[PDB]
């Protein structure tokens, strides 16, 4: 079908990087288009459920949201084909102290992801993992959302649940450390999370803590605490994600308006 790129059409030009699902490449499509191509190890993927969903995620369109070309699935590895973010994952990005980012700058990296987001919400659709090593970076610097939902086709366990040890509990609201309950609202809670990962320049979340530690942490009812880099209006925006009570939570419509608000007045 119209999700099928022919991997013949590909050429390979550069090594970006290896994650959990193997190794990801730069190349062109039929000679001119730029594309990333990420290629998905045998047995790591739940893979006819996610063929079945890639059909979904072609349909998918949004400035600020990675965009799926199609897939390769005839051969294995099976490949992922997308558009092609030269500065790489987000959290290498703020992690490079090179860059001397303006506040401004930090903000407009939140309010491309939070576009991103409400435009997933807008169609129904969880992000399910939302961090900054899960989002990706232009070479225009523009934000973009990506892997989005990718983690329900994960075979290995230690990822899947908090009883596993590779479970991104620093980015999880209680009521997912807790009961598993997944919603809108546990993105909410993530992107809460990523907008303090940006303002820390890549500080892992609960640096001090363990994950065990970060869980009883928010069983107790605490939080992160504000970044030197957020002013209190920003802080504002990031702590009203993390409620305990998840219909307390924002949605991505507001955020952005929030977030509109204070580059209004922080201009
Ligand atoms: C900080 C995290 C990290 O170290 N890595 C993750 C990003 C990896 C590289 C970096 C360079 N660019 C890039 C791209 C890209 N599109 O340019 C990708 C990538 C990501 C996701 C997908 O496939 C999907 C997209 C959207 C939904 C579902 C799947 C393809 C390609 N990865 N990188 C380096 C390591």
């Amino acid at each position: 079908g119209s999700w099928e790129i022919d991997p013949k059409d590909l050429t390979f030009l550069k090594e970006l990087g290896t994650g959990q699902f193997g190794v990801v490449k730069y190349g062109k499509w039929r000679g001119q288009y730029d594309v990333a191509i990420k290629m998905i190890k045998e047995g790591s993927m739940s893979e006819d459920e996610f063929i079945e969903e890639a059909k979904v995620m072609m349909n998918l369109s949004h400035e600020k949201l990675v965009q799926l070309y199609g897939v390769c699935t005839k051969q294995r590895p099976i490949f992922i084909i997308t558009e092609y973010m030269a500065n790489g994952c987000l959290l290498n990005y703020l992690r490079e102290m090179r860059h001397r980012f303006q506040t401004q700058q930090l903000l407009e990296m939140c309010k491309d992801v939070c576009e991103a987001m409400e435009y997933l919400e807008s169609k129904q659709f969880l992000h399910r993992d939302l961090a900054a090593r899960n989002c990706l970076v232009n070479d225009q610097g523009v934000v973009k959302v990506s892997d989005f939902g990718l983690s329900r086709y994960v075979l290995d366990d230690e990822y899947t649940s908090s009883v596993g040890s590779k479970f991104p509990v620093r980015w999880s609201p209680p009521e997912v450390l807790m009961y598993s309950k997944f919603s809108s609202k546990s993105d909410i809670w993530a992107f809460g999370v990523l907008m303090w990962e940006i303002y820390s320049l890549g500080k892992m979340p609960y640096e001090r803590f363990t994950n065990s530690e970060t869980a009883e942490h928010i069983a107790q009812g605490l939080r992160l605490y504000r970044p030197h880099l957020a002013s209190e209006k920003v802080y504002t925006i990031m702590y009203s994600c993390w409620h305990e009570k998840a219909d307390e939570r924002p949605t991505f419509k507001i955020l952005l308006s929030n977030i509109l608000d204070v580059m209004d007045e922080e201009s």
